[PDB]
């Protein structure tokens, strides 16, 4: 039975205009081609003079040339060779050739979340090689993400955990061993050695991209020798009892380089293993007291806890910071557990990292906060302004969205929308703990995952993430990328809430820079279903302009009036709903 198995360019892409061919690949031997056309569905003319030629099951067709920005159909009508017929066809947009000219200093930033839990684990190491070795990719690569227009990456941790080379990274033991050393049965680290990965850092630099460490500064695990340790009287567990406490490190594959800072049974507030009894618990050693923390009794949490009251402990931490910025040159950091780390110490170490050098170090902590106000709260307590957080919160509304949310809260949703706060918002979709095949403490945004990223990459407040395992192994980069181009050249200007969001629609605008030509964009999303074509009347704050769908989901221009209204269009679907609607010319 005769259908269509794969076409190039495939129906949906975005192609380029110097597309030359197109080849439509059918299940069957093809023995005639009864019609073909070629169409630009804006002005409904067909493009005259197209050839194609028959190649056992393809057809290639060609001698056309596409104009920029158009929407074209492929529409055919061919007989195979036991004479089943096959009406069909795919559609495509050409990219924009001249876009909008942005000063370099006002470019968009965009992060790029270089992992994932699972990598070069099961089949995913079958399926994609590449990744066993991620600072070689991150090389590679360089000059591809640039293109896509991130600014940043941020890494795994890239540290020696205490699971050796099968350590996603925090198992955190020796923060000075990047994979320089053997320690934990292996000198490379999960993601490569410090040379390899200096070698991304230059390779990434290169091309006009910060690199962002993943610092595990709440715990260590994996201590090279045992202690006998008396617990305090205000231990929850095992009070004035006595334990066998993993808690020794002296990085003997290391041998001073860097660091001669050995840890202790001094150097930890707690633990949750008794070697002795084997039992798990909140064990609080003597004398010791739990950190200052925003919420009452969190400090403790997994493996061998810091005590940051500790001064020779906040002293070589204080200096790991600076060697990983100064030394390693990194350009920023995120910060592991967050919530669970003296809040007095995270605030003095990065005030101390950032002010060893000229470089503006980017910090953002990991706080799993869904509240707004609570979030906000946890910002004030810490009390240093270059402390960003992770807008869960935001995301919050996104798991709302998987059936059915009230889509006019979109307007006030998140920490990236608080006043006073919506800078501070590193906005993200998912993540390596959100989106995690087994033993995930959420649901991953498994449904209108596009609109949520299409939301947070045209904002105008936050810095955007983009996850690895969206782009690269569920393969939304087609979807994405275009996401992206709208982020790079169009998002720009002031953004406007819109008067007529509903239940099920979501607009918002960006003019676009007065002095630049042809910036500016309406955002629609739905989380409708009703499978069809709705409209909006928006200020899109362009007088005279006409605009297209960038997605290649709606198939016409809006131009709007001497005011700059239009009504402009999205698909009720979770499949295609949304539409970023930007300038022709
Ligand atoms: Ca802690
Ligand atoms: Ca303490
Ligand atoms: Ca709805
Ligand atoms: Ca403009
Ligand atoms: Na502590």
């Amino acid at each position: 039975s005769l259908f269509l198995i794969e076409s190039e360019p495939s129906t949906g892409a975005s192609v380029s205009k110097n597309l030359t061919e197109i080849i439509l690949i059918f299940s069957n031997d093809i023995n005639k081609v009864s019609q073909l056309a070629l169409t630009d569905l804006i002005t409904d003319s067909d493009i005259q003079g197209i050839d194609y030629n028959i190649e056992g099951n393809k057809v290639i067709i060609n001698n056309f040339s596409l104009e920029p920005t158009c929407n074209y159909r492929l529409s055919y009508e061919v007989i195979d060779i036991y004479d089943n017929h096959l009406q069909g066809y795919i559609e495509f947009l050409v990219n924009q050739s001249n876009y909008p000219q942005i000063p370099d200093q006002e470019v968009n930033h965009t992060i790029l979340q270089a992992f994932y839990w699972e990598m070069n684990t099961g089949e995913y190491a079958t399926e994609h090689p590449e990744e066993a070795n991620l600072w070689n990719l991150l090389a590679e690569r360089a000059p591809e993400l640039a293109e896509a227009g991130f600014t940043a990456v941020w890494l795994p941790p890239a540290n020696k955990g205490m699971a050796g080379i099968h350590d996603v990274g925090y198992g955190t033991y020796d923060l000075w061993d990047l994979g320089e050393f053997d320690q934990k049965g292996t000198v490379r680290t999960k993601y490569g050695t410090k040379g390899e990965l200096e070698n991304a850092i230059d390779a990434l630099h290169n091309n006009d991209i910060k690199v962002y460490f993943d610092a595990v500064l709440n715990h260590r695990m994996g201590a090279d020798y045992a202690e006998t340790v008396l617990l305090d009287e205000n231990s929850r567990d095992k009070p004035g009892q006595y334990i066998k406490a993993w808690t020794g490190f002296n990085f003997p594959g290391r041998n001073g380089e860097y660091s001669n800072f050995t840890w202790n049974g001094q150097c930890f507030d707690g633990t949750d293993w008794d070697d002795y009894s084997k039992e798990s618990g909140k064990y609080l050693f003597d004398e010791k007291s739990w950190d200052w923390t925003y919420n009452w009794d969190e400090d403790y949490l997994m493996g061998a806890d810091v005590d940051y009251e500790n001064e020779a402990v906040q002293n070589d931490v204080i200096d790991w910071g600076q060697w990983i910025i100064n030394n390693i040159d990194f350009d920023g950091f995120r910060l592991d557990a967050v919530k669970h780390i003296d809040y007095r110490f995270i605030d003095k170490w990065m005030s101390a990292v950032q002010n060893s050098s000229n470089r503006d170090v980017f910090f953002v902590g990991e706080a799993w906060v869904e509240d707004v106000d609570d979030l906000k709260g946890f910002l004030d307590t810490v009390g240093n302004p270059d402390l960003r957080v992770f807008d869960f919160p935001l995301r919050s509304f996104f798991v709302d969205m998987l059936n059915g949310a009230y889509m006019a809260d979109l307007r006030n949703a998140g920490l990236v929308n608080s006043p006073g706060y919506e800078n501070r918002a590193v906005t993200f979709v998912d993540n390596h703990d959100t989106d995690r095949d087994e033993g995930s403490y959420t649901v991953s945004i498994y449904s209108r995952k596009y609109q949520a990223y299409a939301y947070i990459l045209t904002r105008a407040e936050g810095v955007p993430t983009v996850y690895w395992k969206d782009y690269y192994i569920w393969e939304m980069k087609e979807g994405l990328d275009k996401l992206l181009t709208a982020r790079r050249y169009y998002a720009y200007g002031p953004g406007y809430e819109v008067d007529n969001n509903d239940a099920d629609i979501y607009s918002y605008v960006r003019s676009g820079f007065p002095d630049v030509a042809g910036d500016g964009l309406v955002l629609m999303i739905s989380d409708g279903t009703s499978g069809n074509v709705a409209g909006k009347w928006i200020n899109s704050r362009q007088p005279d302009t006409e605009f297209y769908d960038l997605t290649g989901h709606i198939k016409e221009h809006v131009t709007t009036d001497s005011e700059g209204y239009g009504n402009f269009k999205v698909i009720k679907s979770e499949d295609k709903g949304w539409s970023i609607w930007v300038p022709v010319e």
